[PDB]
C-alpha cells in the first residue's frame, strides 16, 4: 500500500466527520463515515465475521473516482467500520466480488483506466489479496482478466463462487447496444478461462447489465443483475434503473442458463439498486445499495450519500423471491411503542426509528401517513382494494403493485432516520425508499378503519 495515500484518507475522514449534519443519518443501516456509497461489493464470510465493501467516494456527496469501503459484522444486523480497502490508482477501483481461498479474503474487482479513444475508458479485472482481513494489497500483474467478447469497454462487477475445482466469475457487458452477462472460470483466480454468454438483452432488457448474479435458491438457478435502459410498463421499472431476476437452470457441463426469460422486479420501492448475496448454513442474504442514480438525494448537502438496505433472507416461493429481515432484527426493539386497536385519524409517536406490524381488512382501504413531528415531507403507505395494490407515495412520486397475499395479510414497517422498507405478507411485496421530513417520525392511521399494530423504537447498530 501506499502509506501517504492511506494516512492523509484516514485523517481526511476523521477531521470532516465532525461537519456530517446527524438529522438523516441512519441508527440501524450502513452508512459511509463521510462523502459517498454506491454498490456493495465483496460480501464474505471471513475469520468468523461476514465482511462488506462499497463504492466509495471520500472527498464529496457526490460520486467521483472509486474507493472501496469496509466494514464487519458478526450477526449482520450490528456494522463496524474498518480503513477503506481500496485506493485509485492507475484504476478507478469499481464493483467487484470476494472469496476466502485458505488464509486470505481475496477481492476480484474491475480496474477502470482512461484512454484517448472514443469510448475513452477500459475495464479488466483485477486482484487483491489479505491475510488479516484489513490491509489488501493489489496483484503486481493486474488485471488478471482482459478479455471481452466483442471487445465492449464495457466489462464490471465480477461475482466470483467457487463449485468444485473451479471458481466461476459472472460479469457484466454490452455489445451493439444490447446489454449481456458473461461467464468465466478458473482453477487458480489468476488464469480466466470464457465460458459462454450466459444471457443477452433481445432488444427490450436495456443496453448495459450491472452487479450481476447467480446462486441456487428452492432447487433453481437465480440470475439476478441490474439492467440499465428498460422503459416504464405499466406500474414497473419507473426507477432510473432496475433490480431484478430470471428463473431458470444454470448447466455446468454446456454452461447455458435454461431460462424462459421471465423478468420480475425484487423490490418494488424508489431506491433500490446494486445487490450482493451470500450463503451459509442452509440461508440465503441479500443487501442493496439505498439509493438511485440520477435522482435528488435530499442527504447530499448534509456532507453524506447513501446506505445499504436491511440484509434480507431470500426463499423462493413458487415464482417468487420472498424478502424478509433477519430472524433475529428483534434484537434492535428497545420501547414497546403501541399494542392493539390504533383508530381512525389516530397517531403514534418515534424517535428517528420505529418497527411496526399491522394488520386491518384487506376490504377496506388501509392508510399510514408517515411525517416527521416538526411536518415537512410525507409518505403515504396505502391498501386500495378496488385495485388490489400496495401503493408508496413517496412526496408525490407512487410505486405500487398488485398484491396477492402468500399467506399473511400483516405488513411489517422498519423507519429509519432517512428510509422506509415495507414487507407486506411473507415477504413477496417489498418496497424499500428513501423518506425524508422534519424531525421524529409520526405515523398517522388515515384509514377508513381500526387497524391492529404492534410497534417498537429500534436502537442503533452502526455508527453515526
Amino acid at each position: 500500500q501506499n502509506e501517504t495515500a492511506k494516512r492523509e484518507l484516514e485523517e481526511y475522514i476523521a477531521d470532516k466527520k465532525a461537519e456530517i449534519n446527524p438529522r438523516y443519518r441512519p441508527h440501524y443501516h450502513i452508512s459511509p463515515p463521510v462523502g459517498w456509497m454506491n454498490d456493495p461489493n465483496g460480501f464474505s464470510y471471513y475469520k468468523g465475521k461476514f465482511h462488506l465493501f462499497y463504492q466509495f467516494y471520500p472527498y464529496d456527496s457526490v460520486w467521483g473516482p472509486m474507493h472501496w469501503g469496509h466494514v464487519s459484522s458478526s450477526n449482520l444486523i450490528d456494522w463496524e467500520h474498518l480503513p477503506t480497502a481500496l485506493i485509485p490508482e492507475t484504476e478507478m477501483c469499481f464493483s467487484g466480488g470476494a472469496v476466502v481461498h485458505g488464509d486470505d479474503l481475496v477481492l476480484l474487482y474491475t480496474g477502470r483506466v482512461t484512454t484517448d479513444t472514443d469510448p475513452f475508458y477500459n475495464e479488466t479485472q483485477y486482484l487483491a489479496f489479505s491475510n488479516d482481513g484489513v490491509n489488501f494489497r493489489k496483484y503486481e500483474g493486474n488485471p488478471v482478466l482482459s478479455y471481452v467478447p466483442d471487445n465492449s469497454a464495457d466489462f464490471r462487477d465480477p461475482k466470483i463462487w467457487k463449485f468444485k475445482d473451479h471458481w466461476y466469475v459472472v460479469i457484466g457487458s454490452s455489445s451493439n447496444k444490447q446489454g449481456r452477462v458473461l461467464l468465466y472460470r478458473s482453477g487458480d483466480l489468476f488464469n480466466w478461462e470464457f465460458l459462454s454468454v450466459l444471457g443477452e438483452s433481445d432488444g427490450d432488457m436495456g443496453y448495459m447489465w450491472e452487479c450481476p448474479d447467480l446462486f441456487e435458491l428452492g432447487g433453481k438457478t437465480i440470475f439476478l443483475w441490474s439492467p440499465q435502459g428498460l422503459e416504464p410498463k405499466g406500474d414497473r421499472y419507473k426507477n432510473t434503473y432496475q433490480t431484478g431476476y430470471y428463473i431458470g437452470e444454470l448447466d455446468y457441463e454446456t454452461f447455458e442458463f435454461k431460462t424462459d426469460k421471465y423478468f420480475q422486479e425484487l423490490d418494488y420501492g424508489h431506491d433500490f439498486y446494486a445487490t450482493q448475496t451470500i450463503q451459509g448454513d442452509g440461508k440465503t442474504y441479500l443487501i442493496g445499495w439505498f439509493n438511485m442514480w440520477e435522482v435528488p438525494h435530499l442527504e447530499e448537502e448534509d456532507g453524506w450519500a447513501g446506505t445499504t438496505t436491511l440484509v434480507r433472507e431470500l426463499q423462493l416461493i413458487g415464482t417468487r423471491i420472498t424478502m424478509n429481515p433477519l430472524e433475529g432484527i428483534q434484537d434492535l426493539r428497545t420501547d414497546s411503542v403501541h399494542n392493539g386497536d390504533l383508530e381512525p385519524q389516530q397517531a403514534i409517536e418515534f424517535g428517528p426509528t420505529a418497527e411496526i406490524i399491522l394488520q386491518g381488512c384487506l376490504d377496506q382501504k388501509i392508510e399510514l401517513l408517515i411525517q416527521g413531528k416538526e411536518g415537512g415531507l410525507v409518505t403515504t403507505v396505502t391498501w386500495d382494494p378496488e385495485v388490489g395494490k400496495v401503493i408508496v407515495n413517496r412526496s408525490g412520486e407512487v410505486r405500487q403493485v398488485e398484491w396477492v397475499p402468500i399467506g399473511k395479510t400483516s405488513w411489517r414497517l422498519f423507519l429509519d432516520a432517512s428510509s422506509l422498507e415495507l414487507f407486506c405478507g411473507e415477504g413477496e411485496v417489498v418496497f424499500s425508499s428513501r423518506i425524508f421530513s422534519d424531525g421524529d417520525w409520526v405515523v398517522k392511521n388515515s384509514s377508513p378503519q381500526t387497524l391492529s399494530v404492534e410497534a417498537y423504537r429500534l436502537r442503533r447498530s452502526v455508527p453515526a
